[PDB]
Order: structure tokens, then C-alpha cells, then sequence
């Protein structure tokens, strides 16, 4: 009938779909358990960088007033064709974006429910961590971990850093190993020590994010490091808790959503999965969360105007890794490029003003 969008999730693939649908005048609404959208791409260097947090939190209400609503989906009713929002309220859709992403730990993510303030102090109190820490240990070298470990090297070249990792090659496995190779030896050159091949077993009895006196790190091998902090960066898992019971038989194992190449969830014309929840066969990214985005929005319009649907185009993988705000290295189209490339468009600003430009407000 007439069109009123739901998105649940205002990532990088929310914020882009309702910016679309809002400069569209399509009626929607736009759902998230918090109060702003974090650009987690920038909160390493949140981590490491006094007074920059406060330029990763963007509030929705200031963008878009009545068109958000925060709070917490516990289901998707499709029998009447609405979002179930913790409290009782139910939103009605002509058409669903499910956009939920995934959750990790702290900093690479921050899931939680608190206050825009809480929230920056949470990472302000980080960078006073760090900056106590005369030894620390990232866990986990994946495209996460290094440049967790490149960020603090680059701001404070006098502290040791140690990254442990399970694997014998760093980052994500569908990189070319020529932009693996020079993730290492940027972070050798840089003085990082690597423990590859390496799983720290004790996380349990890990405190994290806390400078202390003395911290032992334990791994399988029965190696010991002793540190003062301890960061982890060994993973995201997708967000499904929106709608996996209504949508149980549609879910890759993964928890992310089956779609075709419309971005239409499996069995639904009306329900589109945008972001890490889809279950596309590619490295999770905020930058695929965005072109997912189009083809949603390009598509709900499409199909009302009774017109034939966009396909996603997968291409080769695009793909930067910051190292430390001077370096860094990646591949465009499965090409490898270098530091000069990667660190104007990527590790200067870490893609921050792209989000404000989205949002339509300026970081302050
Ligand atoms: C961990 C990490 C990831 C990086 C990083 N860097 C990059 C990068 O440089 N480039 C890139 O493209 N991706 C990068 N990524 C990957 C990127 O973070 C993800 O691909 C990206 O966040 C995916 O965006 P989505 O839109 O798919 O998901 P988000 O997590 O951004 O947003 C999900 C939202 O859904 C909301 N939500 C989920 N379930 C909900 C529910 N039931 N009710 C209400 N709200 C819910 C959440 O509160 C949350 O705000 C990085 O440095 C780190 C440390
Ligand atoms: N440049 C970018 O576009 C960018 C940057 C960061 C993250 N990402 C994406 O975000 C997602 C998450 O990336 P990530 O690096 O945070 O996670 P990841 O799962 O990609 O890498 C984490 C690694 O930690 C290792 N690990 C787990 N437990 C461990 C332990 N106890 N000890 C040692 N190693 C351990 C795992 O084997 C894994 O390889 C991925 O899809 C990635 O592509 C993209």
C-alpha cells in the first residue's frame, strides 16, 4: 500500500538509507537501541587521540526529528507487518531494512546503551589508559588488531606493544599477500613485536582496557607476556536479535540473513538485509554497508513503481588498512596500493567526515 519504511539499525547502512529515503520525502521510520550513530571505523584513534571521541558520536535526533525513534526491537511480527519494540510499541511497514550489524568489544565497537557523554568519556578514559601504560598487548591481528596496534605505536613511538595472534599471517585472509606483507613489516618497522601462531588462553582473568601494575598474558603455547594494558580486537559477531525468531529459516549460520542479488531477504519482497547482517560472501564493511544502502532504498522505490529491481555488482575487494595516521596500505579492486594513497584517504580523517556529512551536521 502507501510507502512507510522501517530500518531497523542506524550504522552505516541505516544512516545512509534513511539520509536516502529522508531527501526522497518517503515516509520512514528509522529505529536504534542508542541515541547516536558511532563511527567505530574512527575509534582506535578515539583510543589513542586526547579530545577526538567526541567527533565518532552523531546524534540521530538532530538529523532526523521525528523520523527516529530509540529504542530496543525484540521481534518482527509479519503476520501484521510490524517491528515489536521493547516497552510494547510496534511499528507498521510497507517495507523493512533490516540493517542490524554486529557486536564486538570495546573500542572497536561500543554496543551499549549510555549517554553521548558516557560514551565519549569512555574512550577519553581510554586514551588515559594507554597513555599510563608503558607495555601493552592487543589480542587479535586481524584488520582490527593492526592497526589497534600501528595507532598506538604511531602516537606514543616510546611505548612497548606487543600484538598476539592465532594465525600465521596478519589481517583479513581475502587481502593480497603483498598488502599482508607490508601490514607486518609496517608494524615491525614501526617497532611493534608480533607473537603469531599465538592464542592467549587466560582471557577470563583478563582486565581489559585498564592500565595495572602487572597483567599476565598466557597463550596455548604457554608463552607469558607481562603488560599494563590489554586491548582486544579478536572479532564481531552479527547482531541478529531483532529478528531471528521471526526469520529462523532464512539465517545463514552466521546469524546473517540470505538475500538474492536484490538484497531482498530470502522468501520477502518487502524485506531487504543491508550491512553485516546480509549474508554476502565479502568482508564486513561500513563502505558495503553504505552501497547496500542504495540498492534497498533504489529498490523499494523500484518495486513500487512496479519496475525491475538493481542487482548488487560484486566487484574485486576494495580494501584500506590505516597504519597509524602517517602509513598504511590496502588494495583497490584487488590492486595492491601504497602509503601516500591510503594515508590521505584513509588514515588522515578515518573517513569521519563522511558521516557528518551524511548526517548533515558538523563535528564539533
Ligand atoms: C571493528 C572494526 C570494524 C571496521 C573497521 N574499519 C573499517 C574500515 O576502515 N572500513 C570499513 O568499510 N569497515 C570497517 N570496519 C567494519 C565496519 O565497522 C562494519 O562493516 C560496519 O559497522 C557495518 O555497518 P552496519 O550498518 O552493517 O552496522 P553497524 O554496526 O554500523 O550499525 C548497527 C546498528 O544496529 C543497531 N541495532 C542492532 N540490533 C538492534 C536492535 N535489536 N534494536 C535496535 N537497534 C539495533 C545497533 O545499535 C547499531 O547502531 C575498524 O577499524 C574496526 C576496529
Ligand atoms: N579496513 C577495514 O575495512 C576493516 C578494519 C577493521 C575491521 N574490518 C572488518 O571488521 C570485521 C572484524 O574484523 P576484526 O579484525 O575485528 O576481527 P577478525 O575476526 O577479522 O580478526 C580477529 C582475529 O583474532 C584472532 N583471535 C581470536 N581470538 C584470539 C586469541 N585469544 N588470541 C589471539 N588471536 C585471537 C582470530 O583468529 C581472528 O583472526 C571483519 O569483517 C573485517 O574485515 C574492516
Amino acid at each position: 500500500g502507501a510507502l512507510h519504511v522501517v530500518i531497523v539499525g542506524g550504522g552505516f547502512g541505516g544512516i545512509a538509507a534513511a539520509s536516502q529515503l529522508q531527501a526522497l520525502n518517503v515516509p520512514f521510520m528509522l529505529v536504534d537501541m542508542k541515541d547516536s550513530f558511532h563511527h567505530n571505523v574512527a575509534a582506535l584513534r578515539a583510543s589513542v587521540e586526547t579530545g577526538f571521541a567526541k567527533k565518532t558520536f552523531i546524534s540521530y535526533s538532530v538529523t532526523f526529528k521525528d523520523n527516529f525513534r530509540q529504542g530496543l526491537v525484540v521481534g518482527i511480527d509479519l503476520k501484521n507487518q510490524m517491528v515489536l519494540l521493547q516497552g510494547g510499541e510496534a511499528l507498521p511497514f510497507s517495507h523493512l531494512i533490516l540493517a542490524t550489524g554486529s557486536t564486538g568489544p570495546f573500542p572497536g565497537k561500543f554496543n551499549e546503551v549510555s549517554s553521548q557523554q558516557a560514551a565519549i568519556q569512555a574512550y577519553e578514559d581510554m586514551v588515559r589508559q594507554v597513555q599510563r601504560s608503558r607495555f601493552i598487548v592487543v589480542v587479535g591481528g586481524g584488520s582490527a588488531g593492526v592497526e589497534m596496534a600501528a595507532e598506538i605505536k604511531t602516537e606514543y613511538p616510546e611505548k612497548e606493544v606487543t600484538l598476539i595472534h592465532s594465525q600465521v599471517a596478519l589481517a583479513d585472509k581475502e587481502l593480497l599477500p603483498s598488502v599482508r606483507q607490508e601490514v607486518k613489516e609496517i608494524l615491525l618497522r614501526k617497532g611493534v613485536q608480533l607473537l603469531l601462531s599465538e592464542r592467549v588462553s587466560n582471557l577470563e582473568e583478563l582486565p581489559l582496557n585498564e592500565y595495572r601494575e602487572y597483567i599476565k598474558v598466557q597463550t596455548d603455547k604457554g608463552t607469558e607476556v607481562a603488560t599494563n594494558l590489554v586491548i582486544l580486537c579478536t572479532g564481531i559477531k552479527i547482531n541478529s536479535s531483532a529478528y531471528r525468531k521471526a526469520f529462523e529459516s532464512r539465517l545463514a549460520s552466521s546469524g546473517a540473513l540470505r538475500v538474492n542479488e536484490h538484497l531482498q531477504v530470502e522468501g520477502h519482497s518487502n524485506v531487504y538485509a543491508i550491512g553485516d547482517c546480509a549474508d554476502v560472501r565479502t568482508p564486513k564493511m561500513a563502505y558495503l554497508a553504505g552501497l547496500h544502502a542504495n540498492i534497498a532504498v533504489a529498490n523499494i522505490v523500484n518495486s513500487v513503481k512496479q519496475r525491475p529491481l538493481q542487482a548488487y555488482k560484486p566487484g574485486a575487494l576494495t580494501f584500506l588498512l590505516s597504519m597509524g595516521r602517517n602509513d598504511g596500505v590496502g588494495q583497490i579492486s584487488g590492486f595492491y596500493v601504497g602509503r601516500l594513497m591510503v594515508r590521505l584517504t584513509k588514515s588522515r580523517d578515518l573517513f569521519v567526515s563522511t558521516s557528518w556529512k551524511t548526517m548533515r551536521q558538523s563535528p564539533p
